[PDB]
């Protein structure tokens, strides 16, 4: 039987687990002939050939072929010829077929000799929920052995943007906002899910703040579940988290951005969710009608929340 697992940046499995719009899969699949360790098969036998093929499901788009190994470290990539087809497998799929049977055979199958086909896709754009899959199976001497089919789900990031009369008040959302008062925008981030196959590196979010009308005052970020790091130390849902960021505003250009740190993100166990919610306080300095939006980034995934409007 052949096995496929799929790996992270660390070069650990993550079969079973969840990944982002931007992931690239990282497969090692595996050939086994260590199985046929001392066989004397038949030349007939042997002359029915070896192949191997891979089949990803519709999420996946750009294949690469990193490398095709033995074992003993031999590059076999040019003994095997490779085809894709599109019409045991009975759809689209990849095959890698050994050109001299007899010389295969003699050099890996009969020394128990494994190859090793390291392949990366990306995920299609348009594929923006559900389960990626890829399997595995392989032709010795004309019989075809099934392998694994490795799962990973796909979760497209979503965030909000509220505006309030102030935190854990109420939404003011097209209402109206007397001059010299004060009203905090609310942006609601995305609770990453536990069981995923990658740690965070980037949990931001970049405020365009119609700087004519409104003037930034202050902030405040708080979590938005129970956060467990990697070491047992539990934070309490409501805690604030503002030791763990960084916040940045251009009073010339409106642009506000509140950043997790590298470092504590790094911290964050793959089976805790994590999340956080951003109150940001400005005070109304100008009569009109003023809009808000933000952008939220999620280890290089970018969404945007929906705009909203408040009138002086």
């Amino acid at each position: 039987p052949p096995t496929k697992k799929v790996l992270d940046e660390n070069g650990q499995s993550i079969n079973g687990k969840s990944v982002l719009p931007n992931a690239t899969l990282d497969y090692v699949a595996k050939q086994n002939f260590s199985q046929y360790k001392g066989i004397k098969a038949s030349a007939e036998a042997i002359a029915k050939g070896f192949a191997f093929v891979d089949q990803p499901n519709e999420a996946l788009a750009e294949l690469t072929v990193k490398s095709i190994k033995a074992s003993n470290g031999d590059d076999v990539s040019s003994l095997l010829e490779m085809r894709h087809v599109l019409s045991s497998p009975v759809g689209e799929f990849y095959m890698w077929t050994a050109k001299d049977p007899q010389a295969f055979y003699k050099a890996y199958v009969q020394k128990g000799l494994d190859i090793t086909y390291n392949l990366s896709f990306k995920v299609k754009k348009e594929f923006t929920k559900g389960q990626i899959k890829n399997g595995v199976a392989q032709i010795d001497f004309g019989n075809g052995y099934t392998g694994n089919i490795v799962v990973n789900d796909l979760t497209t990031p979503e965030v909000h943007k509220d505006v309030l009369d102030k935190e854990d008040g109420k939404s003011i959302n097209n209402g109206t906002v007397k001059l010299g008062d004060e009203v905090t925008y609310k942006l609601e981030g995305w609770v990453v899910p536990a069981n995923r196959g990658y740690d965070l590196f980037e949990y931001k979010f970049v405020d365009h703040l119609q700087h004519t009308h409104d003037l930034y005052l202050k902030d405040k970020v708080v979590a938005k579940v129970a956060i467990t790091l990697k070491d047992g130390t539990v934070i309490p849902k409501g805690t604030n988290l503002v030791q763990y960021t960084e916040t940045v505003y251009n009073k010339e250009t409106g642009r506000y951005e509140l950043a997790f740190k590298a470092d504590f993100l790094a911290q964050v166990s793959r089976s805790s969710a994590f999340g956080a919610d951003d109150f940001i306080v400005v005070k109304r300095i100008k009569a009109g009608d003023v809009y808000n939006t933000a952008d939220f980034f999620v280890n290089g995934n970018k969404v945007k929340t929906e705009t909203v409007v408040t009138h002086t």
